[PDB]
């Protein structure tokens, strides 16, 4: 494990590693600032690239053309595309009707979730073209529901929109549309009515909600709540822990990492439904937890957390 | 509303309401001490009536015979029966094979019965007319558990429900266990450790609301399907001073769709069972809630204590 300290008062909204260095979208500013951290030298440089805050980052790599583009999704709905080699070669795709609240890479596609519950689908070969429009736009929700996340079993894709879990495929038509507010009977009502912030797909769908210590477990086939993981109880068995879930992350098979707003990390064995390890006070608050392929067969876990004046830290370890 | 302080260091294990008055079994002693509190004068009297701690109490009222008997279940298995009018009229019934952990008066159409739950998971049944007979033997003894599982609670809505270990049992007129639900399976939704704990209380309404030992979770079970149909987590109800354990000590159903939950921290939550929402919260009512029951003269009686010195209080209020 190696801990890299970012420059003081830097806030990271989003993060994307490149196959070592990471591209970061900054939250300490109202404009669109893109930063770049060299994992080796710990070198940090930044640039103001867009008028509004960069909320999402997706790296779009095109093998046939041997080109990689870093896509930034801003608060105003801008899709800014910068070439990873030459930064001078940059442009914007069709501007979204609302904030870009999600960016995911799926033939390959660039999926865009918006604050008004829309999903824009671009193909790899379309990302390269200025002002390029999507193949289609899926109106899943409304202006009061944002499309926050996307995931896959690792075809069939799963995403979160408001309090709903949705699935789509090759045809790009909504298949499963599960209302999760139904968990109110087993979970605390306020947590059930919160918007889905993250989704992880294994044998079931594990979902986290805004300001909630409860991870809801849903069956993919029955479309019913088949379980609950309450971080408040896993942490207490010091008593003041909010246990709010900020990040959900699957490791291989039957292992789920949970990062809390109070800066704790819990690892659960899904096969035995038992807490393996808890890392208390990892930092003051855990923000992002993701897997990254950094080189040839170099697979690593990245944790972004911050301390209390803000001090953001990036922890790196080999995912065994 | 009013607060009646008991003499300093008096500990109440059990209560039964009967001026308005209450019979108390004391927990500040290793012998059987039966107390009496006049709820009007606040007058307190007690007497050492048995050799071991009184854990349970029940009033057996025979309106035909025009008599009333207070039944005390002790730590050694004694069922001591005392006449409420003449305390010199007293006798014991057949001694139980272990501690008396539950006493309840129920009716079946119409006959009335005294139900005796034991620490070795047994249920002895005595018809009301049997209770006035010295050394009387029960009508039937049902083995629902073992020495590890105490029959801790008994309730009704005629069908009797109870809890023995982590199993919920049901029985009717025939006195034969009908439904036997394993609750350890709440583990998928509830925190496993809470699911594995023994049942300490059961309330019967449209569903079964069960509390478990050292648990902030009220498990809600469906009588017809015999499957979990809800959870009421008191830690989250109290939080939305975040350090509350929210451990359930008592459950008491008030009239039509309203449940009172008394916690170890001295808090009382009131929930509307039809809207599943919280009506009222009484934060730091006392330091810790022990007993919560309804008495027809109508009134809600709460027994709490504050703490080398213990001060028990009784709070009474018109419903
Ligand atoms: O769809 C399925 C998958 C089910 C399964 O095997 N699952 C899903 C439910 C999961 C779950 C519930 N409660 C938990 C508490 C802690 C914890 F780590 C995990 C859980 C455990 C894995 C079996 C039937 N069918
Ligand atoms: O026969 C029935 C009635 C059941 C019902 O209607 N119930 C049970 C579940 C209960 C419940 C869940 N979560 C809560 C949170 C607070 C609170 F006060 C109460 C609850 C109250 C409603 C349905 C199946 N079986």
């Amino acid at each position: 494990s190696r801990r890299i300290l970012l420059p003081k008062n830097v806030i990271v909204e989003c993060m994307v590693a490149t196959h070592a260095s990471i591209w970061l979208g900054c939250g300490h500013t109202d404009r669109g600032q893109l930063s770049f951290l060299d994992l080796n030298t710990e070198g940090y440089t930044s640039e103001e690239v867009a008028d509004s805050r960069i909320l999402c980052l997706a790296l779009v790599h095109l093998p046939v053309e041997k080109e990689s583009w870093i896509v930034s999704g801003t608060q105003s709905g801008t899709l800014l595309v910068i070439n990873t080699e030459d930064g001078k070669k940059r442009h914007t795709l069709e501007k979204m009707t609302d904030s870009v609240t999600c960016l995911y890479c799926n033939k390959n596609f660039l999926l865009v979730g918006t604050a008004d519950g829309k999903l824009a689908i671009f193909e790899d070969k379309t990302v390269k073209l200025k002002g390029a429009a999507p193949l289609k736009i899926l109106n899943i929700g409304n202006v009061s529901t944002p499309l926050m996340c996307l995931s896959e079993s690792t075809n069939v894709m799963w995403g979160g929109c408001g309090t709903k879990i949705f699935s789509f495929s090759n045809d790009f038509t909504i298949q499963k549309l599960i209302e999760t507010r139904t968990s109110q009977l087993f979970s605390y009502a306020a947590f059930s009515d919160s918007n889905i912030i993250t989704v992880v797909v294994d044998t079931a769908l594990y979902i986290a909600k805004q300001n909630s210590p409860v991870v809801e477990v849903w069956d993919k086939k029955t479309e019913k709540l088949c379980g609950l993981i309450d971080c408040v109880h896993f942490l207490r068995e010091k008593m003041s822990y909010s246990g709010r879930v900020k990040t959900l992350c699957l490791q291989k098979n039957t292992a789920l990492w949970i990062g809390t707003g109070g800066g704790h990390i819990l690892l659960l064995d899904l096969s035995t439904r038992r807490l393996i390890r808890v890392i208390y006070n990892f930092c003051n608050s855990v923000r992002v937890m993701m897997t990254a392929q950094l080189g040839s067969l170099k697979n690593v876990m990245l944790v972004l957390g911050y301390n209390r004046e803000i001090q953001s830290c990036l922890t790196v370890w080999d995912i065994n």
